């Protein structure tokens, strides 16, 4: 059976000697706005319908968590202005849960900050997501921890690996851990050293593009990671593009066919490297059409 048969625990079948930069990776875009409900503002604020642990089982191993500071002690997620009606414990606990029962995979979180604090609030996001979440005892061993500024699989399986969004942190742990951590351009596609110079970031995050250059987009970067064997090179290529209003084509419906198309396009290429691919409405299938998370899933080599 190929790997993305068995989702839930893709991650135990291969070698644990690689690093986490060439495994190429299903994430989910604003992972927590399954919650959204509401059919206007879901248009344009909404880019999932599973919730945490669903797509957990469903294969999706980078999790995009964007926040907004509500209390000195509390982040809770966003998609911008929007609530996500949940805090981030709520994301680790689920995290916490999924990784003791299936401890062979890893989860890379990504924290950023996505719209300004609480009128109360006296810390910074990166103050309040270091003291009451990373060094907090209740996720003591949740965490990656370890100094390698490049982790492999065996060292960051059972844990969660911190993707920093936050800008300079105190944290020393994780991609973009460091008081630099890591300059991000405004809807572009762009590449920039992580980790004091020792890993080369390589992203494409043209949120904003309409449909045939943002194919362009992804399938630009995909041909990049195709015949790069440089471990030390990791991809972040982000198949979601924003709505352009609640009167115009949702995030679902650009999702609905960029996903089979980069999926189509994948899958053609065989077992080769993709980096790690960053999808709306992950796990949401289509009959007839290839599934983005499976194809990135049997795109690893065994
Ligand atoms: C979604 N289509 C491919 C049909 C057109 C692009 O906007
Ligand atoms: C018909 N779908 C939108 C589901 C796939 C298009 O390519
Ligand atoms: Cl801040």
């Amino acid at each position: 059976d190929s790997l993305s048969k068995s989702p839930e625990n893709w991650m135990s079948k291969l070698d644990d000697g690689k690093h986490l930069t060439e495994i190429n990776i299903p994430g989910s875009h604003d992972s927590g706005s399954f919650t959204l409900k509401d059919p206007v503002k879901s248009v344009w604020a909404k880019t999932q319908d599973k919730d945490y642990l669903t797509q957990m089982k469903s294969g999706v191993r980078f999790f995009d968590i964007r926040g907004r500071a509500s209390a000195d002690n509390m982040i809770s997620v966003h998609h911008g202005m929007v609530y996500l009606h949940h805090e981030l414990g709520k994301f680790l606990d689920d995290a916490k849960y999924y990784l003791s029962a299936y401890p062979n995979e890893t989860i890379v979180m990504s924290m950023k900050k996505d719209y300004d604090s609480d009128s109360k609030v006296t810390k910074t996001f990166e103050e309040i997501f270091r003291e009451y979440y990373y060094n907090n005892p209740q996720y003591q061993n949740l965490f990656y921890t370890g100094s390698n500024a490049n982790p492999t699989l065996k060292e960051t399986k059972g844990k969660i690996v911190l993707f920093n969004r936050m800008g300079g942190t105190y944290i020393k742990s994780g991609y973009g851990a460091d008081t630099s951590g890591i300059q991000w351009a405004d809807n572009a596609t762009f590449e920039t050293k992580i980790n004091n110079g020792s890993l080369n970031l390589k992203v494409q995050d043209e949120y904003k593009d309409y449909y045939d250059k943002k194919v362009e987009a992804v399938k630009n970067l995909l041909a990049k990671a195709k015949t790069d064997s440089n471990k030390d090179n990791v991809y972040v290529n982000f198949l979601s593009v924003a709505s352009g209003g609640s009167a115009f084509n949702s995030t679902y419906y650009y999702a609905s066919y960029i996903n089979p198309e980069i999926a189509k396009t994948i899958k053609a290429n065989g077992k080769a490297r993709t980096g790690w691919l960053i999808v709306d409405y992950a796990g949401y299938t289509w009959p007839g059409y290839d599934d983005i998370v499976s194809e990135i899933i049997d795109s690893n080599k065994l």
